[PDB]
Protein backbone atom coordinates (compact mmCIF):
# COMPACT_ATOMS: atom_id res chain seq x y z
CA UNK A 1 0.00 0.00 0.00
CA UNK A 2 0.82 3.69 -0.59
CA UNK A 3 0.63 6.26 2.20
CA UNK A 4 -2.39 8.61 2.05
CA UNK A 5 -1.70 12.27 1.31
CA UNK A 6 -3.41 15.59 1.94
CA UNK A 7 -4.03 17.76 -1.12
CA UNK A 8 -5.45 21.28 -0.84
CA UNK A 9 -6.98 22.79 -3.95
CA UNK A 10 -8.96 25.92 -4.69
CA UNK A 11 -12.16 25.88 -6.69
CA UNK A 12 -12.15 27.70 -9.99
CA UNK A 13 -14.68 28.47 -12.72
CA UNK A 14 -14.55 24.81 -13.86
CA UNK A 15 -14.84 23.37 -10.36
CA UNK A 16 -12.02 21.28 -8.94
CA UNK A 17 -10.94 19.87 -12.29
CA UNK A 18 -11.41 16.12 -11.92
CA UNK A 19 -14.12 13.54 -12.35
CA UNK A 20 -14.91 10.52 -10.16
CA UNK A 21 -16.27 7.00 -10.58
CA UNK A 22 -17.17 4.29 -8.09
CA UNK A 23 -19.15 4.52 -4.89
CA UNK A 24 -21.09 1.29 -5.47
CA UNK A 25 -20.73 -2.46 -4.92
CA UNK A 26 -17.89 -1.99 -2.42
CA UNK A 27 -15.87 0.14 -4.86
CA UNK A 28 -14.68 3.39 -3.31
CA UNK A 29 -14.58 6.82 -4.93
CA UNK A 30 -11.82 6.99 -7.55
CA UNK A 31 -10.42 9.77 -9.69
CA UNK A 32 -11.05 8.83 -13.34
CA UNK A 33 -10.07 12.07 -15.12
CA UNK A 34 -7.89 15.13 -14.52
CA UNK A 35 -8.80 18.24 -16.51
CA UNK A 36 -5.68 19.73 -18.07
CA UNK A 37 -4.82 23.05 -16.45
CA UNK A 38 -7.37 22.71 -13.66
CA UNK A 39 -6.82 22.80 -9.91
CA UNK A 40 -6.37 19.04 -9.50
CA UNK A 41 -3.94 18.97 -12.42
CA UNK A 42 -1.85 21.86 -11.04
CA UNK A 43 -1.66 20.29 -7.56
CA UNK A 44 1.03 17.96 -8.91
CA UNK A 45 -0.40 15.27 -6.65
CA UNK A 46 -3.90 14.10 -7.60
CA UNK A 47 -4.01 11.49 -10.36
CA UNK A 48 -6.21 8.87 -11.98
CA UNK A 49 -6.33 5.87 -9.68
CA UNK A 50 -6.36 7.86 -6.46
CA UNK A 51 -9.10 6.85 -4.05
CA UNK A 52 -10.69 9.86 -2.36
CA UNK A 53 -10.83 8.90 1.31
CA UNK A 54 -12.25 12.18 2.61
CA UNK A 55 -13.22 15.71 1.59
CA UNK A 56 -12.94 18.42 4.27
CA UNK A 57 -13.04 15.63 6.86
CA UNK A 58 -16.20 13.98 5.46
CA UNK A 59 -15.51 10.26 5.21
CA UNK A 60 -16.11 8.96 1.68
CA UNK A 61 -14.76 5.42 2.04
CA UNK A 62 -18.27 3.93 1.90
CA UNK A 63 -20.19 6.83 0.31
CA UNK A 64 -22.30 6.64 -2.85
CA UNK A 65 -21.26 8.41 -6.05
CA UNK A 66 -23.94 11.06 -5.51
CA UNK A 67 -22.88 11.56 -1.88
CA UNK A 68 -19.28 12.10 -3.02
CA UNK A 69 -20.30 14.54 -5.76
CA UNK A 70 -22.37 16.47 -3.20
CA UNK A 71 -19.49 16.47 -0.73
CA UNK A 72 -17.17 17.91 -3.41
CA UNK A 73 -19.74 20.56 -4.42
CA UNK A 74 -20.42 21.66 -0.84
CA UNK A 75 -16.73 21.74 0.18
CA UNK A 76 -16.53 25.46 -0.63
CA UNK A 77 -13.75 27.49 -2.14
CA UNK A 78 -10.90 25.67 -0.32
CA UNK A 79 -11.05 21.89 -0.62
CA UNK A 80 -8.87 19.53 1.45
CA UNK A 81 -8.76 16.03 -0.02
CA UNK A 82 -7.25 12.96 1.60
CA UNK A 83 -6.31 10.60 -1.21
CA UNK A 84 -4.50 7.28 -1.49
CA UNK A 85 -3.07 6.04 -4.77
CA UNK A 86 -4.55 2.57 -5.38
CA UNK A 87 -3.82 1.68 -9.02
CA UNK A 88 -4.26 -2.07 -8.59
CA UNK A 89 -7.87 -1.74 -7.36
CA UNK A 90 -8.71 1.13 -9.67
CA UNK A 91 -7.76 -0.93 -12.70
CA UNK A 92 -9.81 -3.91 -11.51
CA UNK A 93 -12.95 -1.80 -11.18
CA UNK A 94 -12.57 0.52 -14.21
Amino acid sequence: PREPRRIVIHRGSTGLGFNIVGGEDGEGIFISFILAGGPADLSGELRKGDQILSVNGVDLRNASHEQAAIALKNAGQTVTIIAQYKPEEYSRFE
